[PDB]
């Protein structure tokens, strides 16, 4: 079973890595309808499971869930959620061999017991679907070459996904066609179809590729999205504390300043973000982020290097087949810091406070992102797919970390996010010791006063940030997806 | 004489109004050659005229200058300054007959008289030159046919054209051919070397036209140059004093304001100016702004309008002839105003100050120039003449102010700018009573604190700033210039 | 009843002459829903009248015909078509009290009879429907002010609307607001909705107004549409039969040779009509092209001149006046002249036939229709509004003149478009005297011998004639067409 | 030592496979005078040594050149040329020592040798100059860590950068640093002072790498430029004569039908080239090429793998070491064949037959050069840089074929693309036998009539080609030359 993407040669690489293409509404024309009269079977009954679902049986498909035979028996949360929604349910015995499409909605480290149990039940020229792409990439898992395998990736959970098609609307998602298995060549037909009926074509589809999708996610989410929040929550918490603040005062600006901060990063992107802060702390802010940049890109580097190399998840499979040691180890060493254990503070921080007292989490973010973004792209991975598994995505972890700290972030995550964050959390927080030992007055847990600034280094770094690459691209796809919400309206 | 842009139709007025085009560098590969060898005579050694004077003799070219007989027995300034720095000096009988080209750099208003005289002298087939063309358009002076009539148009005063040459650099300028005045298809020939002798082909040169650099000109003074100034600081004291403000302390907030807020404006366009603002006082120059522009709009466009018909031109010479009743009399009410004749504070009013204190200053400035570039574009100008004619000059015109109020602007700029300032100014300040009297505190005089804003909100309000024309043009622009004064020094 | 477009001064001229806007399919999200549960009330059921009608009631509309009293008592077609398609069908006095928008559907110089008649019976707040101009722009007719007064143009004769909406698809469609005349702010929701309930928004639909419909339109049918290929049929078949042609055979050539040469012009603009030739009969026809642009801008530039100044509309509605008098003589003159009373060849002639020997013909199609484009567009006119009037609608009226030569022509069009052709023609055809005379053998009648020709020059013409701007907006919009079409399927 | 792009990750890889970037006139204000003062000594006086010594004295450098002690003592040409020219002439121990730049023009095979010969007498901190970099990037030539390593490599044969640069021009050119030896930083200093002391600048200088430059050389050189004009010749000619055409005459029709399809191509891209075609024939060129295309993207596909992996040059470097076996069997059996050792016909064949008797061989030219460009692309190498060494250069190689045939090319061009197109030539003759004995009557040696073809076909057709990725940057890149040359000259 060796890795897919190592299978490759260069040019074959790149082929891959560089496909992205926001699709046009036109193209959806046929809506779900190369699917309509067919059997779909969705495996498991999880959180995508039962959302796609539900979308998918609305948009006039025949949905059934194959459960394992104990799940039926023991009343598992799955076969109740599929019975109580009216679904038929069976086993794989009793719903496979008819199926004309197979859905693998299980958690992604699961994929090898399922799919090797599920194909030898598949007939010939039935198609297997996938919402991520972990086990054709990395894995190598092998499909009978007469199925057709494809990808629909909703870029939201479940219930968002559900929620937005209710009210006549859905969600942004990534589509590919993996070429080894695209006998009949009806690949981008099912993958269309199937996007259309969970109502992604109403808030933009991208086409893209299993390479794509799997060597992006995993980058983002090392880096930006769990390494970069990880790191420094536990650099910031600990630096505040070090200098003085209130313990519980500095557990509560950490806790909700990433998703306070990142909020502005979604309405538009780091510009708005940037644009919060007051004229000298925004220089300082950028000046932080620049010596950021700097001092983190070998680490940067090295993940993307690693994720590209096949080293990244060879590394990983040894730890999952090694018990999770690793993972458990650093789990339980992230649970005893004193972030995690810190208590809260009780009384009120106001939004402007995170801002102004978050000038260092607001650079970490720039330039976490931007890093993440530059560092994908320098590797054959489109703009648009760099946006999708970084910015995008930041305001959603963000979240976690507000709901229950680092804690909810490693739990909600897959293994291979939270494993990917610790490798890098474990590396960046020596890395930016010298760093943090040298911070300013103002920098963290203080705003910087407002007033004048030099009219040409203003004029310069607003231009510098709302120049970047992945603003630039970030200001066209939002703009985009808000024309399509606007039109579902 | 008539008018001469009332003879054309619509179609030839249109072709003239919509005449400029940034010129590439590779159009002056020529330089100033064109004109060596040949014999250029200056009439009348002012600003413009010793200035260019000098730039075109360093550049190589033969220069004279012709005064009138009185003014070389009186020793005047202007035989003075010529004999100083070692040009030829003679009177019009002495030097116009064997002129090549005779450049007429005496005052606008002066131009009939001094054409009539000139013309008479010059040999068959010589050029005369304008750098400014009322005299043509608009007094529709008749030159003998087979005189060629061009245009050189620095967009700077005469210090700076000698300055900036000597640093091996040059000043925007605008070039145009009278089509009615080219019987050897020379014009453009001349004029482009009559440029590059000043140096302007080392910053940028426009092709424009006689037309469209009046029509522009003027519509730019009388409303935003000079006009909403006048107004505005007439309006702004007032309600500064109303409102409790020691008077010395708000005429010095009033005369140093518009100078510094536009120092801003100077380096980066109305985004730069409006970025200087806390988030919140952005919020609400920008609100202000669009109700300056609702309520003047009927007015900017009426004087636009005059403009195009002739009837402010007309107007204005009927004054002329009247010995300047009008001009005079305004003239003289603007010096007994109270902003004219308040004392003045002597303490600090620091940089960040005129910003904070002056919200409605800052809106008057976007809305009236953003509402000049609009109607002027609605006119068949273009955007680069819009531009150079309104947000260009207008730094410039607060300095003024700067240095002795209104009564230095109105003897600073021509008796055209003054009483197309009065005109508009006059007519400014009633209609704007009920806005004024509605105005909140933080709109003028005191700062409106920095805090908090909705992110949408500010998203698009940046966004509006400076997805405006004026702004997307002015950023174009500066980039140009930015990049051809690197090059030079 | 002043021409209402000389009311305006030149920035309000310029504000209306410059309205082009192809519009988004998203605009049309409401549909015909407006006007779902309005009375509409059609004016005449001729050819508009009748195939718009079909379409909105298909669209969900209450339509009925107003009639004249007479109309129905005489049984005149209209009130059979009316009521054999099930129609309801009424006097002026018995369905005008009631409509909510009475659509104008009689011809255009009968307009000011229909619009005085029937004011007086609407009821307050109506709206009033043209589709086509000149009534409101150069008669001035003045509409009572709480009349809601809007345009929709379908650029197709009533049988293509018609046959494009049953087959799911429809036609290019302009609309317009008469600013004197929205007093409640809804006539953009009523042209909408009535350019949707025809079918306009599947094929495209452009917000422009009646100044520039008017505007352009006289000035595409006068030289180009009509104008020319009239003046060119005629000096044509002259000069082939001067030079020996059988003339029942230079007959068939023109008469035919316009259609089929202007159908590669429908399919792919200039461009690919002059592909269709040979190379070196390519170089020759567009060096013929440059020669006639130069020798007929005079006559094209007064023709757009004397539309501008009213001076056009005046001169024929003093014909008008005088029982069409002159316009009766030229249409006389017309069918006595030798093309229009030569007998025709009876064998075959090829299509490559009609390119090879028509080089002339090609040149002049290619002369017309560019000067016809620049002139319209340096008299302020956007470019999409000059391609729709002009290349746009050449195949159509070629067409006219395949079915029954000039005669099928001049009794097809508008008498407006008649007499603006013979004014044109008239002018054209001893303009062109001295150049007809001068042609060289392969120019007309006989073909230009493929083969070699200079590498460069060839480059230089292929890009000379594809990068003429009305090849850019052309390719542009049939492009947008095109896919639109496709969407229909 | 061990090939270096091997020792390169992906991501390494991809940041200089994708350099290349169209330098700005103002990046070159300073001219050569980097390098005045300095001692540049040139190794060997060949073609490209004796033509840049000559551009680069003439630019004010301090040029001399180092030859062999037995080239000295046997007065070699090369010693000849530089004394006659009066050039300073000493050995590697006399010159190397003090030597600031040491450019190495000898032979690419022979650079080894070179290189580790002249290392050594390098004094601290010098330059080594290279215009090709195949001994840096296949060879994996290690440099001493002190000396920075710069490549200047002019895309024209010496004479014509020598000519160009007299006549106040100069010759597209390629530069790169070398990123493992550039200790002091000024590696492009040194080469942008190089470049422009040849002229380079005057013309366009790209900014790019030792490996972009190597890769796409190899790619062009191989497929398009050598490999597919020996397959086609060879294919083409057996099958002229097959079908029955004279053998005399078959022969003229290859050896100058090349030269003469792509002096089109030289002026005016792929789109010129088939513009030169009749309308039929123009369709059938098109068709034929994209089966071609599709028969030889396999082909393609492996010679660009091969170069990228390392497999090409590691293949022909065992040849090397083994007596060039493979070369000179490659080389005598292609002296057997057929074409040539054919007699030559002396009689006329007129321009215009070239390309309507080789429809073929325009469709080989089109197959060849649009498949090598996005094989290339596809390969991580920018446009720019696959342009300039396929298309571009396709001519010069047609040059060498008019003059002495498949022999001239072979002994013309380098071992390593002699090599480099019988690997190729070789594979493709019989992969394309099929393909040949399907050929149609116009296919290859007789005209296909001109005539009627379908508008629409047509249009796309012509669309298809024009903007297709090598003729869109082709059009931009010979648009920036052509205006270069107009400034210079
Ligand atoms: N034709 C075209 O290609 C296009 C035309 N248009 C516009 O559409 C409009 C209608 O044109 P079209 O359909 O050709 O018109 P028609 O010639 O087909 O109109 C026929 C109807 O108009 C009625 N009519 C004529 N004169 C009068 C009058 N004096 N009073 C009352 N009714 C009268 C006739 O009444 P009755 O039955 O009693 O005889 C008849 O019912 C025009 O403004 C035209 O410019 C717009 C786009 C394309
Ligand atoms: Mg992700
Ligand atoms: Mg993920
Ligand atoms: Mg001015
Ligand atoms: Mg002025
Ligand atoms: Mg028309
Ligand atoms: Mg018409
Ligand atoms: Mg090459
Ligand atoms: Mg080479």
């Amino acid at each position: 079973m060796a890795n897919y993407f190592n299978t490759l040669n260069l040019r074959q690489q790149l082929a891959q890595l560089g496909k992205c293409r926001f699709m046009g509404r036109d193209e959806f024309a046929d809506g779900a309808s190369y699917l309509q009269g067919k059997k779909v079977v969705i495996v498991g009954c999880g959180a995508q499971g039962l959302n796609q679902g539900l979308n998918m049986r609305d948009s006039g498909l025949d949905i059934s869930y194959a459960l394992r035979k104990e799940a039926i028996a023991e009343k598992r949360a799955s076969w109740r959620k599929a019975t109580e929604n009216g679904f038929k349910v069976g086993t794989y015995e009793e719903l496979i061999p008819q199926a004309d499409l197979v859905i693998n909605l299980t958690p992604d480290k699961q994929h090898s017991d399922v799919v090797r149990t599920v194909q030898p039940l598949m007939k010939d020229g039935a198609a297997l679907g996938y919402s991520h792409g972990f086990n054709i990439v990395e894995v190598g898992e092998q499909i009978r070459k007469d199925i057709t395998v494809v990808m629909v990736a909703p870029k939201c959970p479940g219930t968002e996904v559900r929620e937005e098609y209710k009210r006549g609307f859905g969600v942004p998602t990534l589509i590919a066609v993996h070429p080894e298995n695209d006998p009949k060549g009806e690949g981008m037909a099912i993958a269309k179809a199937w996007a259309a009926a969970t109502g992604g074509h109403r808030a933009g589809v991208l086409e893209s590729s299993f390479v794509a999708e799997v060597k992006s996610d995993l980058m983002g989410e090392q880096t930006i999205l769990c390494g970069m929040l990880q790191a420094g929550s536990l650099l910031c918490f600990d630096k505040l504390v070090e200098e003085g603040t209130d313990p519980a005062y500095a557990e509560k600006l950490i806790q909700f300043g990433w998703e306070t901060i990142t909020e502005a990063l979604k309405q538009g992107g780091i510009t708005l973000m940037m644009d919060r802060l007051s004229n000298p702390a925004k220089l300082r802010a950028y000046a932080l982020s620049e010596q950021l940049k700097e001092i983190m890109a070998p680490l940067f580097q090295k993940h993307m290097d690693d994720i590209i190399s096949g080293e990244f998840s060879s590394g990983m499979m040894a730890d999952w087949a090694n018990d999770d040691k690793k993972l458990l180890t650093w789990r339980e060493e992230t649970g005893k810091t004193a972030f995690e254990t810190a208590p809260q503070y009780e009384g009120k921080i106001g939004e402007q406070e995170y801002f102004d007292k978050g000038v260092l989490m607001i650079a970490m973010v720039k330039a976490g992102v931007e890093l993440a973004f530059e560092t994908m792209v320098d590797s054959g991975i489109i703009e648009e797919s760099a946006y999708y598994e970084s910015l995008h995505e930041l305001p959603l972890i963000a979240n976690t970390i507000a709901r229950k700290r680092l804690y909810e972030m490693n739990v909600v995550i897959s293994d291979t996010a939270e494993y990917g964050n610790y490798l890098f959390s474990y590396a960046c927080v020596p890395l930016l010791k010298p760093f943090m030992a040298e911070l300013q007055p103002g920098d963290l847990g203080k705003a910087i006063p407002e007033g004048a600034v030099d009219n040409g280094q203003l004029r310069d770094v607003n231009e510098a940030i709302r120049s970047h690459a992945i603003e630039q691209v970030g200001k066209k796809l939002r703009g985009y997806m808000t024309d399509m919400k606007r039109i579902a309206v």
